[PDB]
């Protein structure tokens, strides 16, 4: 495998850009079967409701939601696969967070932390 | 804040490769308090044993350990402070396993994932 | 000293990227005493009309200019000061060809190479 | 084409740092028709005595060689080639110098600046 310190080829920063806010607003909206659909087919199994709520417990703690940031750009190569993330700031009443996600390159889902 | 595509100043590859090899054989050893007693102070009491013995779940998954593989540093400033972090291969019998690992300049763990 | 794969504090993308197509349209036009003003006041005395008269002969050899393409970011600490540096695809009727230009805070050329 | 954050698959990290230890060497030692022959065929012929000599003349400026210093690893995807880069710290008497050295998969120099 290999971890990549921009984005693979066949991803591009405004769509990942773009897409990672669109996610973070649905992650934010409570609504977690729309949440788990953004994922890959593949990983929607995989998840909780129980994992979900208790990152709203935690992102109930940041307050209202400010802004969007800076974006940092990575990739990873697994297994032949190709993967991009981003690292972006998202501003909250209570300070700055680092959200952390991971595509796939038909731009769904594949990892997704606070 | 800031994320860095290599370690801040203050820390140094060969001390973060060997601390993250020794952290994650202290993991690998089923102790939940001496792996505990590696973080920082401060996060010791956010730890619980059953967030740890999921991790072991999924760490017996895996089978025998057979070796450490490349790293990749990275680093974050955040609130003024600087973490230094590794990816670091680590190669079982089912496969290789991409671990994360992340300091504090007294270079105790802040996070830790497999 | 420091090399940083991304831009030290101070320094902005976007002002980076127009600040660098700028430059390098500057150094297209022929005019040397423009192309000289564009760099901190303690190198312009360094700089040569012969030396860019050679980068104007290799820079005819490349054909009409087509296109920018992307920018790859990095960063340097020299002497406790801090300086930003990018490397943009610039695309000719010939070829893709890598400028790469580094400035200091105040936006500054203090390296251009084709 | 690609600029990369790191180096290219089938390049190695300790043979790149032994490599431009060696190269630099070899620059160092005023043979210039070693330093030549460390090139790619390909490029051979579009070195000349002048431009090495013009290195050697700001290379005499910067007193003993004292220590290397730190490795920053890039890469470049050009025409379908790989490429691995280092920047590397070269400390003389008079100060540190940022060397940049770039080579082919057959480990040999495609480019080389001080
Ligand atoms: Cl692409
Ligand atoms: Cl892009
Ligand atoms: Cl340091
Ligand atoms: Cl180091
Ligand atoms: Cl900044
Ligand atoms: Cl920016
Ligand atoms: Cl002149
Ligand atoms: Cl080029
Ligand atoms: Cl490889
Ligand atoms: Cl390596
Ligand atoms: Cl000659
Ligand atoms: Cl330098």
């Amino acid at each position: 495998g290999e971890i990549l310190k921009e984005l693979p080829e066949g991803f591009d920063k405004e769509t990942v850009r773009k897409q990672a806010m669109e996610d973070i607003e649905i992650a934010q909206s409570k609504d977690y079967e729309s949440w788990k659909s953004r994922f890959t087919k593949d990983l929607q199994s995989s998840l909780t409701e129980e994992s979900y709520d208790s990152y709203l417990k935690i992102l109930e703690k940041q307050g209202e939601f400010k802004e969007f940031g800076k974006c940092t750009y990575l990739g990873q190569i697994k297994d032949n696969k190709k993967y991009g993330g981003v690292i972006i700031v998202v501003k909250y009443e209570e300070g700055n967070v680092n959200y952390s996600l991971a595509y796939d390159e038909d731009m769904n889902l594949v990892s997704f932390t606070m």
